[PDB]
């Protein structure tokens, strides 16, 4: 349905974890695994389609060898996503930001595509490394936001759902639970938010964040503790373009509104398992990933 209109590219071992976790969750996706390791991909569990770069190995977050062996290659990995999964709509490419081949060789192979086929919607999962990482990481992950912030009209072209490792202990936590987030915002047709509307929230451009809320504690201080707990990269402009809602029970919505960001559109619905909201159309979190130069630049003088 509109998960088989869906295919991921992830691109290298980190958001191979990512897409590997969500397709053991629910198997309705399509994916395909990109790699310079092909021992990474041989390892993934739910990878029916891969394209190991050809004679490339592990590039030990070394960004610019990661484009030494994929440069050449760019067009044929276009080529692999769009002919063989032809009738996906959407195709949302995942790496870490911090890496070597998901950092360095996704922006180029994401605005290359964009370009080749400029009709199907373009989304992109990134990761941002922990704070506690070193300056070649932290550069890394400036390198690949500023590539794509070029390659996008600064994020206006495409869909973000960008990732903070500092909000969890383990990454693979943040697997898991963007996986159940991603999931469950797609689960939302199961009053209901219909295919076309979460279509509209899916495609919708620039910072996407999927938030879930227990019915225990206010509203408004239940939206407040996932705003704190979010994976995501924090955001901090007040407002956004569409907005979804799936709730156990009926809700005050503009309470909604007034924590999590006023939209301009709202999708209503109802299910029976969990209370979740998807704001769409954030500004891209420039300020948070801002930071990582703030890092980059006290690691540095500290030496
Ligand atoms: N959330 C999450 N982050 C990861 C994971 N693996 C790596 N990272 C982050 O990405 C960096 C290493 O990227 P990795 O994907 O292993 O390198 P790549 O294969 O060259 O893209 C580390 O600094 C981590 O911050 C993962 O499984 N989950
Ligand atoms: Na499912």
């Amino acid at each position: 349905h509109m998960k088989n209109k869906i295919v991921f590219a992830p691109i290298g071992q980190g958001g191979g974890n990512i897409v590997d976790t969500l397709l053991g969750i629910c198997g309705d996706y399509n994916a395909l695994f990109i790699n310079t390791s092909k021992k990474d991909l041989d390892s993934l569990k739910h990878a029916k389609h891969t394209y190991h770069i050809p004679y490339a190995e592990g590039c030990g977050k070394e960004r610019k060898k990661a484009v030494g062996y994929a440069q050449t290659y760019y067009k044929q990995i276009i080529a692999q996503i769009m002919e063989k999964f032809s009738s996906c709509d959407i195709v949302i490419f995942v790496a870490t930001m911090a890496g070597g081949t998901g950092s360095g060789i996704t922006p180029p192979i994401l605005g290359l595509a964009k370009q080749m086929y400029p009709n199907k919607h373009f989304g992109f999962v990134g990761v941002l490394p922990k704070a506690t990482e070193d300056i070649d990481e932290h550069m890394n992950a400036i390198a690949c936001w500023n590539d794509i912030m070029r390659s996008t009209n600064e994020g206006k072209d495409i869909s973000i759902y960008l990732l903070d490792n500092n909000k969890r202990e383990k990454e693979s936590d943040i697997n898991k639970e963007f996986a159940t987030l991603f999931n469950d915002f797609m689960n939302m047709s199961e009053g209901v938010v219909d295919e076309d509307e979460i279509s509209k929230l899916l495609t919708m451009k620039k910072s996407n964040v999927i938030l879930e809320f227990d019915d225990k504690e206010d509203i408004q201080v239940a939206l407040a503790k996932s705003l704190k707990e979010s994976i995501f990269a924090e955001y901090t402009t007040n407002t956004c373009e569409f907005m979804g809602i799936s709730t156990t029970r009926v809700v005050d919505v503009e309470a909604i509104k007034s924590i999590v960001g006023y939209p301009r559109r709202t999708f209503k619905g109802y299910n029976s398992k969990k209370n979740i909201v998807v704001a769409t159309g954030i500004e891209p979190q420039k300020t948070t990933v801002q930071m990582m130069n703030e890092i980059i630049e006290d690691k540095m003088k500290q030496r």
